[PDB]
């Protein structure tokens, strides 16, 4: 990721997809720019600012920006950037750190949008577009090898403002569960476990639950020779020692007070 950094989307950037960019900001910081624009127009133009301490959002069209909105720049100059932008059919909606801060009306069409460009007092660390509009409660096949050892899912999601608990299932053909992962905000906990032929075993739920809700959150499980991995928000939150074996888990299974928006098999 070298600034200016610039992308080429490979089809429209659609209602339901979210563009996500991390990065590291300095100590001597001013400004750094995300622009999501064509080949001329700028159908969003974000620019973080540390010298004004707010963060400036416009649409350059037809040569020239339009009224400007403004939200409080929740960083400091140093210290790490997460700016996630998910476009809808009439809004994109910005969240900062993973907490929305910004809903802004589209002024020009979303479909001009092929192209993003990250520039300025940043070192960009991660850079990702995709998702969709996942329904909830959710359920699909995973490709053919599924989640198999040296594989990993890759879940972004929201558990929900007024909620209490969601789960995710990775399944077996037989509908086995290999993990059952169930953040329940009403026990301060996480339970993993697994559904052998019909019955649950024990329940693993130790461990700080790093959620919060109404904020975005990263999953990950990594498939592993021995174990699950699993990641929250960036870092090892558990393992889960396989009871079944770990090749042909074929099934994904999200329900509860979520919203997902984004799935990634990696």
């Amino acid at each position: 990721y070298p600034v200016p950094y610039r992308s080429k989307l490979t089809e429209p950037f659609e209602p339901g997809q979210t563009l996500i960019i991390k990065g590291k900001t300095a100590e001597d910081s001013v400004r750094f720019t995300i622009n999501l624009h064509n080949t001329n127009d700028v159908p969003l133009h974000i620019s973080v600012r540390f010298d004004e301490g707010k963060i400036v959002f416009n649409t350059f069209s037809k040569g020239e920006f339009g009224k400007e909105e403004r939200k409080s720049n929740p960083y400091k100059k140093g210290d790490d950037i997460d700016i996630r932008i998910r476009a809808h059919d009439s809004k994109f909606s910005i969240s900062v750190d993973q907490k929305e801060v910004k809903e802004y009306e589209h002024r020009v069409p979303l479909s001009s949008v092929t192209h993003f460009s990250v520039d300025g007092d940043i070192l960009i660390t991660y850079i990702h577009w995709g998702g969709k509009y996942y329904p909830v409660p959710y359920e699909s096949g995973l490709a053919g090898d599924g989640l198999a050892p040296g594989k990993s899912l890759l879940i972004f999601a929201t558990p929900e403002k007024k909620g209490k608990r969601f789960h995710i299932n990775l399944l077996k053909k037989n509908g086995d569960i290999a993990l059952h992962f169930n953040p329940r905000f009403d026990e301060k906990a996480i339970v993993r476990n697994s559904l052998i032929s019909g019955e649950f075993g024990n329940e693993e739920r130790e461990g700080k639950n790093p959620l919060e809700k109404g904020i975005g959150c990263d999953l990950e499980f990594r498939n592993e020779e021995y174990a699950f991995q699993i990641y929250v928000d960036g870092e090892r939150f558990a393992t889960y020692a396989h009871r079944l074996d770990p090749h042909d888990i074929n099934g994904l299974q999200i329900g509860g007070d979520v919203e997902v928006t984004g799935i990634q098999m990696v």
